[PDB]
């Protein structure tokens, strides 16, 4: 399945899309991406479009 993260950072904007075998793995990956990049924001998830957003 495809999933998307929209990053609405203070000085970094982004869109990333992944291929993930299940919903848990996509969640886990975007968790780890958050820890790895020091992302501190408010999160949403839209199941209809498989879209996470994070807004710093
Ligand atoms: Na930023
Ligand atoms: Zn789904």
């Amino acid at each position: 399945m495809q999933f998307k993260l929209i990053l609405n950072g203070k000085t970094l904007k982004g869109v990333i899309t992944i291929e993930a075998v299940d919903h848990a793995e996509a969640e886990k990956f975007f968790k780890q991406y958050a820890n790895d990049n020091g992302v501190d924001g408010e999160w949403t998830y839209d199941e209809a479009t498989h879209t996470f957003t994070v807004t710093e």
